[PDB]
């Protein structure tokens, strides 16, 4: 099955998922000088006051913090989006070292990690139908750099010891994802894809310009997770990022001057 190793990593994915070589794949490098300011773009509306986290899961590729998406709560609107997108999960991608880990890059700069808050378009009724549509998902991407600790991340960090291996989950209620946001909601946006198989071309990407700072100790704890299941050979969960893909016929738009 697919993964991040030499024999099953991103360069192999196209054999089982030929859309890997498609026209709107993610991530991409964001060339800041060629991204054009679009004054028609709206401020992003992130309304996470209500949300309701349920669980955290090690799925063998990353860990997902999952939300109850059965009601109109935790929604992303505005920005480049038409209509309302509901939060279902967030997860991260990160490196073996602080100098790599992000999926998107900024003028070729790689951040230590990248947070993806995943939302589905409520006009398609649920996530499984939404991923079959070109405007089905909106993923809010946030870069992580290593410096000061992010206090709002620590509850996530501390539960990781309980989901070390693939297939482990833990109750994870009352986690407020507002604690993971930077101050500014300035963003870049472009049409793309899921960055893991099945690589579906269903995502409006919204990537925040301002990174959050996390501590070295916080990211070191991400790197203690395992790709493998319990009682299998230990493979540290590191470098679970897809490299930048060809931009092809797309424009990246900036919300800010
Ligand atoms: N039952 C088994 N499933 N997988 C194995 S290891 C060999 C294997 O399946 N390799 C492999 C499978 C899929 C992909 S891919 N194209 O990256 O999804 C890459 C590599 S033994
Ligand atoms: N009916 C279906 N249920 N689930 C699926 S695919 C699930 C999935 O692959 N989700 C997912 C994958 C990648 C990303 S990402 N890294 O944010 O582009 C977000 C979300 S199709
Ligand atoms: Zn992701």
């Amino acid at each position: 099955h697919w993964g991040y190793g030499k024999h099953n990593g991103p360069e192999h994915w196209h054999k089982d998922f030929p859309i890997a070589k498609g026209e709107r794949q993610s991530p991409v490098d964001i060339d800041t000088h060629t991204a054009k300011y679009d004054p028609s773009l709206k401020p992003l509306s992130v309304s996470y006051d209500q949300a309701t986290s349920l669980r955290i899961l090690n799925n063998g590729h990353a860990f997902n913090v999952e939300f109850d998406d059965s009601q109109d709560k935790a929604v992303l609107k505005g920005g480049p989006l038409d209509g309302t997108y509901r939060l279902i999960q967030f997860h991260f991608h990160w490196g073996s070292l602080d100098g790599q880990g992000s999926e998107h890059t900024v003028d070729k700069k790689k951040y230590a990690a990248e947070l993806h808050l995943v939302h589905w378009n409520t006009k398609y009724g649920d996530f499984g139908k939404a991923v079959q549509q070109p405007d089905g998902l909106a993923v809010l991407g946030i870069f992580l750099k290593v410096g000061s600790a992010k206090p709002g991340l620590q509850k996530v960090v501390d539960v990781l010891d309980s989901i070390k291996t693939k297939g482990k989950s833990a109750d994870f209620t009352n986690f407020d994802p507002r604690g993971l946001l930077p101050e500014s909601l300035d963003y870049w946006t472009y049409p793309g894809s899921l960055t893991t198989p099945p690589l579906l071309e269903c995502v409006t990407w919204i990537v925040l310009k301002e990174p959050i700072s996390v501590s070295s100790e916080q990211v070191l704890k991400f790197r203690k997770l395992n790709f493998n299941g319990e009682g299998e050979p230990e493979e540290l969960m590191v470098d679970n990022w897809r490299p930048a893909q060809p931009l092809k016929n797309r424009q990246i738009k900036a919300s800010f001057k």
